[PDB]
């Protein structure tokens, strides 16, 4: 179609003004005196939220260049997300900040390349001086605080994960669902969702489901329908005592029938249950269970028949649980390294996922093998939907500060960073303007946070530069103090994860000279 | 549909206003203080870039006659790129440049059709004045220097690419992907492809992958289903030992199965992998293999029967490594008398290619005898793809000035040409023009990067023009000198297909006395 | 009216258009390369003309803003004019180039009203500079080339000119006029227009003229009829042997027809014409007269009869020519004290003429005391009136060179004055660059003239730039070389008035935060 064409500051003014309506929208949630974003939603209710990120999403202007602005921008929030799972609105409100300062210096006649060469500059320093501050975070007073903050300072939230990470480890897993509930809710566990095929296998009515005391596991690829499959193996384990879980496709009424009088009478005691997931998943997770219990999966594809198997290719376990949703096998006899090295092949199997729903059930199953769920209680829905946006940004920090440590929030380790790199310079004067816009706009998510309590942010941001290490401005309290004493820890990896995304997409949004776009 | 139909002057002044939108959206990102372009696009974020087709590609006007400028002297840009690889800026501006002073012409009176005949003239000389001038660039200090220059001064990816061409040699390819990580990085390998068909075979579940040590390989033509024609050879190999790799059409599930089995157990070790190809290039391709690894093809269709094979027929190597998406054969036994005998004909199979699909895919064979992939770092995606857009601009400036020597660039190369053809006359007056119209155009590219360090054009091309050989404007440092001592090399090969392909193009363009197009 | 407010950066660039249009109008008539520009005119033909002021006066734009950024610039030509006589596009070109550079900087957040400090400053020493480079001219060759260059370079325009000077001498006036002729003509001459009330007076019927040889005068501010009033005066004459000329409001019939029939027969030698002027313009006219001529006006007004009058109250002069148009006294027996007393009155008189039109009929008295005409020639009327614009202009300059000396033209002389000035700085920051604004701006009128040859300006002014003293570029003949010696002169007011005024609008313009006009 046919093109409009802008040139020079033309094109830079309207991509700006885009950029600030995307940033203005997310800014007003930043910190804890932070308000709330609407966003319509065709299908039914409207959502409210904090999370900067989701606010970002919606936003797309009319005015074709605008648009852009936004749309290019809106990648920082967007990336920050994916990276991090904290620190979107701060990611935003740098960017904006770089963005508009570099403007106005492309505008004073310095060239944007260079520019771009000194913020490139500054970040990668500054992405250093903030390893050197951060200190690690492991004891669990120091997770449920940045849990807390995360949270935007609710204490049951960040009590709940910490108490959830202590219960899991660290090669575990935790989720977050939807609570019936009006409170929060946490639950711990291999388990898998389905349940007995044959109601009358119930051997404790107490419970309502069959408890299997140490008993031998069968995993069948294909699905039971005919007795005579199962008659080789049935036999070896009638013969041995020992009770016997099938997990097969499906087990069929014929072959059902049978196993039910088997058990109803004592003649051997049999469970039998679906197999978990559908299609080449199935295949791959009923294998994750022949190595924790250290059996074989019979394959009719591979070639092996139902009948052809022994005790020999069982599995094994302490003790079996399931009821009419859930099967769980507590603790199989698999050997640890085969355990361990199929965990290190799943492992890197999600590093392959270039899809996102790929990577989320391959960590369930590693979860399975080396797990939580944590649900959130509120009133209404429109309620749930903001908790539950809180709650998982709250975790994701929460594993960010494991793994990366802490710094002082209320934005003053970046305040701090700036300080630090006063005397950077570049190769020319162009680069060096270059690095004071960047190091000018590590002030902004202390400012803004003062902003959003309606006080001056000038005064509190010199008030703040004037003292030193974790000396803050604490925004709920409204007065100042160390804040690693009062709790507001940021995960470094956001905090830097937030400057690298702005940076990167600032620094080239103010190299444009022309833009090109459809006409309206 | 009814047309609008438009002559001389009229349509000369639209075709004009058309080729300077496109041209002026490209010339802003000539040279190191070139800017860059923003092109939006439907699906997802827009795109920042440098490169100068990429701009060209997109341009469409409203005004069908000014499309029609615009889509002509698209070409110049477009074929530019698919010559040379670089150079499509500069391509653009020197047709603008030679369109705009012919045109001038033409309105002077003077006879188009001899306008062309000097400008075309004047050209076939600076080629051949540029082959005078270029020097030989095979060093790798001067390669890098080359790759350099084409990423924008980015001294990372000349050093990258230099290391890169030193280490798969000439006979040898490289390619670029996006990388995973934050910083770019370099790995160099015979390999193709395809994944193991079994993923029950990999033997080493660290990397989730297949290394086979030290094995047998069979090359079957044919497609296997049984696992009888196996036997005589599986059978060989089971009391000799080594491990064995069985390339063929397929290994249907029959014969698949069993296979799966017998390494399952510890019987033989053996992996199973589609052939490489479709058709007679897959023929090609098994028998390339063949020659690296001392054994036979077991063609089905020139007498051989699978059975019939024994350890005397299978390849063998030092190792091999098999993943769900590629198979690498590591070190073959095949001697090198038989491989660069099968070299030098393949080398000879590319001669006699007509078609450019013919050479991509046999050059690929040669370096798979005689492969390198460069990994581009960046923190976003709007970051990569910048980045990877002068990666490849570079890769194939290097691979150009390898092949044709290099240039002192700055666009002096050009300015020192027209110097040279200042006594060149035509048949007539009109011709006379014609030369001096595509001698001034030369200056262009020079005058453009000089403008867009905001410097007066006139006085640095003046100041160029004044001096000998390689002195030229290093629009980097804003200071004069010897440009191949500043290591600022264009390689001759881009230089010379810019003005031939701006010359082709903007030569028919001044003949226009009459456009025809639709109504709106 | 309701009223349009706009603010900062928008009400200034709107400010600048404005500006844009109307200088980008007369600086298309600078210097000898300087093309014409057509004015429309409402009632009948329209005008051609170079005058840069007469471009200025009628441009008049449609945005309010835009408009008010011409109206105020406008300004800066329109008092050149009022100063000088010459030099109005070029004050108009530094105007422009100060106010586009100083707003460039005001848009970078230095603070306006030290740049108009820098400037100012800068401003006040070159005007200094300037009178040390100034060299006299007084020598007729230096004058007709000053003329010359004003008139566009023609030659005969600076020799008429010359001729005029040297003939009125420095105290006497030149005018010019539409000649009937097609070639340029000069006259030379106390005389006013009015001719003889009595054709029957003529003494001398070769030239039909009255040739009164040294003759009284009488003064009569009221108008007579009756003869009776004269008896007593015309005695005293007809006993004294000397003619009479009488110069009253009027002469009617019967004091008319009486004073016919004694000049018939001899008795008195009588004139009689009627007074120059109407009202009190009359009366202060025929005032100077009688200062002239050492006699008394005779005003009835002021308590006098016209018969109580003697030969004590009548004029004398040498001789006296009067015919059917004209009358002149040629050598008055006034003395030279009560004139030059007289006519310093009369010179201050035109000093507090607020009034153009004031100001016109006074110093046309003053050179009746203190005179020349050129007749400008011409074909049709359209070239009378380009022709004569440029009369009068080197008229002025020539004027302007003989009271304050000559530069080197050519735009040099700002020029030098300029790198005379690089060391000059300010109390801050801001005023520096609104020094170096100004300086950059001396430039523009050497770049300008240059420009209107189509040669590269930059070119050029490095090329003056480098040289000493008088060098300088000829746009006419297109080298370079001693603008003295190549007679290219600007006189020193012309300049140094340009540079002042223009400073002084721009300067305050610079200043423009807010612009209030009224709604379309
Ligand atoms: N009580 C507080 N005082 C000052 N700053 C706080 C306080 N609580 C939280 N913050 C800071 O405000 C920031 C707000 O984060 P939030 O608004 O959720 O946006 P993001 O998407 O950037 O996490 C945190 O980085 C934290 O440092
Ligand atoms: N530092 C420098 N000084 C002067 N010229 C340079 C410098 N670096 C690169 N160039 C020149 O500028 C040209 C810019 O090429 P580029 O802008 O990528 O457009 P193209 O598509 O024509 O390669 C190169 O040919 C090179 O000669
Ligand atoms: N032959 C020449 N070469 C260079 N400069 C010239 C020549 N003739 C005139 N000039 C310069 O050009 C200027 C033109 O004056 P003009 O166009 O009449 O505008 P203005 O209203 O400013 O006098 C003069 O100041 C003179 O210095
Ligand atoms: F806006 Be963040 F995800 F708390
Ligand atoms: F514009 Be080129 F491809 F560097
Ligand atoms: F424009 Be000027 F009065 F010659
Ligand atoms: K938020
Ligand atoms: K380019
Ligand atoms: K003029
Ligand atoms: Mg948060
Ligand atoms: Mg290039
Ligand atoms: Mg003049």
């Amino acid at each position: 179609a046919a093109k409009d064409v802008k040139f020079g500051n033309d094109a830079r003014v309207k991509m700006l003004r885009g950029v600030n309506v995307l940033a203005d929208a997310v800014k007003v949630t930043l910190g804890p005196k932070g308000r709330n974003v609407v966003l319509d939603k065709s299908f039914g209710a409207p959502t409210i939220t904090k999370d900067g990120v989701s606010v970002a999403r919606e936003i797309e202007l009319e005015d074709k260049f605008e648009n852009m602005g936004a749309q290019m921008v809106k990648e920082v929030a967007s990336k920050a997300n994916d990276a991090a799972g904290d620190g979107t609105t701060t990611a935003t409100v740098l960017a904006q900040a770089i963005i508009t300062e570099g403007l106005k210096a492309v505008a004073c006649g310095m060239n944007p390349m260079d520019l771009k060469r000194g913020i490139d500059k500054a970040v990668t320093a500054a992405v250093e001086e903030l390893k050197a501050l951060s200190v690690p975070c492991s004891d669990s007073k120091a997770i449920a605080q940045v849990g807390t903050i995360s949270a935007n300072s609710d204490e049951t939230v960040g009590k709940l994960i910490a108490e959830a990470m202590d219960k899991v480890g660290k090669e575990g897993v935790i989720t977050v669902e939807d609570g019936t509930g009006l409170q929060d809710e946490l639950d711990v566990v291999m388990q898998f969702d389905r349940g007995y095929l044959s109601p009358y296998f119930i051997n404790k009515p107490e419970t309502g489901a069959v408890e299997l005391e140490s008993p031998f596991i069968l995993l069948a690829d294909k699905k039971i329908s005919n007795i005579r499959e199962m008659l080789p193996v049935l036999e070896a384990v009638a013969k041995a005592g020992k009770p016997l879980l099938i997990i097969a496709e499906d087990v069929e009424g014929e072959a059902l029938a049978t196993l039910v009088v088997n058990t109803m009478r004592g003649i051997v005691k049999v469970a039998a249950v679906k197999a978990p997931g559908f299609g080449d998943r199935r295949k791959a997770m009923l294998q994750d269970i022949a190595t924790l219990t250290g059996g074989t999966v019979i394959s009719e594809e591979i070639g092996m028949e139902l009948e052809k198997a022994t005790l020999e290719d069982l599995g094994q376990a302490k003790r079996v649980v399931i009821n009419k949703d859930t099967t769980t096998i507590i603790d199989g006899v698999g050997e640890e390294a085969a355990i361990q090295g199929r965990v290190a092949q799943i492992r890197q199997q999600i590093e392959e996922a270039t899809s996102d729903y790929d990577r989320e059930k391959l960590q369930e199953r590693v979860a399975k093998l080396a797990v939580a769920v944590i649900k959130v209680g509120a009133a209404t829905e429109v309620e749930m939907k903001e908790k539950k946006a809180r709650v998982e940004d709250a975790l994701h920090a929460t594993r960010a500060a494991v793994e990366e440590g802490v710094v002082a929030g209320g934005g003053v380790a970046l305040i701090r960073v700036a300080s630090k790199l006063a005397d950077l310079r570049g190769q020319n004067e162009d680069q060096n303007v270059g690095i004071k816009v960047a190091l000018r706009a590590m002030e902004a998510p202390l400012r803004q946070i003062v902003l959003n309590c309606g006080e001056e942010p000038s005064v509190v941001a010199n008030t703040v530069k004037g003292g030193d290490g974790n000396y803050g401005y604490n925004a709920a309290t409204e007065e100042y103090g160390n804040m690693i004493d009062m709790g507001i820890l940021d995960p470094t990896k956001v905090t830097r994860s937030a400057l690298q995304y702005a940076a990167s997409v600032a620094g080239l949004m103010i190299t444009t000279e022309c833009m090109v776009t459809d006409l309206p």
